C-alpha cells in the first residue's frame, strides 16, 4: 500500500495527477479497467507541469516506499502538438516503456525496488521534444498466484520535455490493452516453485 505522489522536488499531486488511492494507498486489480492507465476513474489534470530535458533523469517518489515484491516499470506518452497536456489523457496505443527492473534469482526472489522511495527514471535522449505523461507502476506479486491477484500501484506525471531528437518509439501500447490477467509476469506464484526467470508484462523497454 503506497502512492506515487511526487516527482523531483514537487509536492504531493502537484505535477502528478491525483490518483484515486491518494487517501487509502489502495491498488488497481483489474487490468481492463480505465484505472490501469493513471489510477483515475475520471481523468483530472495536475495543477503543474515538470520541465525536464531529453536525456535527463526524473525522480519519481513512492510513499511511504515500495515494500511488496514485484517489478517497477515506467512508461511515457507524447501529447500531440495541437493538444493541451491538461486535457490529454493518453487514449489509444500511445504508450512506450522507458524503464523496467528485474528480480535476482535464488532460493527466494529479490527485487531491486524493495524499501526504496526514490526512483531514477531515464528520459530517453532521442525522443521528440514536447509534452508527455509519465506513468509510474509497481506490481505487487505477493498474492498474484490467482487471477486478478496482482496489485498495481500507479500514477501519472505531467512533463514538458525539451532538447529531444526525432526517434519515434515503435509498437506503442494502450492502457487498458497492454496487459492480460494471465500474463506470466502478472499471474504468478513467486514463492513456489521459486521462478528462475521473470517475464515483465508489456512491451520491450524503448532504447535509443
Ligand atoms: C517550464 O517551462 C514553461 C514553458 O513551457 C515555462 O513557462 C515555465 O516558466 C517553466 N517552469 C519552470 C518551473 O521552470
Ligand atoms: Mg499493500
Amino acid at each position: 500500500h503506497y502512492t506515487w505522489p511526487r516527482v523531483n522536488d514537487g509536492a504531493d499531486w502537484q505535477q502528478v495527477r491525483k490518483a484515486d488511492n491518494w487517501q487509502d494507498n489502495g491498488y488497481v486489480g483489474d487490468v481492463t479497467s480505465p484505472q490501469i492507465r493513471c489510477f483515475q476513474a475520471t481523468p483530472s489534470p495536475a495543477p503543474s507541469v515538470l520541465n525536464t530535458t531529453a536525456g535527463s533523469t526524473v525522480t519519481y517518489w513512492a510513499n511511504p516506499d515500495v515494500y511488496h515484491p514485484g517489478p517497477v516499470q515506467f512508461y511515457m506518452a507524447r501529447v500531440p502538438d495541437g493538444e493541451d497536456i491538461n486535457s490529454w489523457n493518453g487514449d489509444g496505443a500511445v504508450w512506450f516503456k522507458v524503464y523496467e527492473d528485474h528480480p535476482t534469482f535464488g532460493a527466494q526472489l529479490t527485487w531491486p525496488s524493495t524499501g526504496k522511495s526514490s526512483f531514477a527514471v531515464p528520459i530517453p535522449p532521442c525522443i521528440k521534444s514536447g509534452y508527455y505523461l509519465l506513468r509510474a507502476e509497481q506490481i505487487g506479486l505477493h498474492v498474484a498466484q490467482s487471477v486478478g491477484g496482482a496489485q498495481f500501484y500507479i500514477s501519472c506525471a505531467q512533463l514538458s520535455v525539451t532538447g529531444g531528437g526525432s526517434t519515434e518509439p515503435p509498437n506503442k501500447v494502450a492502457f487498458p490493452g497492454a496487459y492480460s490477467a494471465t500474463d506470466p509476469g502478472i499471474l504468478i506464484n513467486i514463492y513456489y516453485p521459486v521462478p528462475t526467470s521473470y517475464q515483465n508484462p508489456g512491451p520491450a523497454v524503448f532504447s535509443c
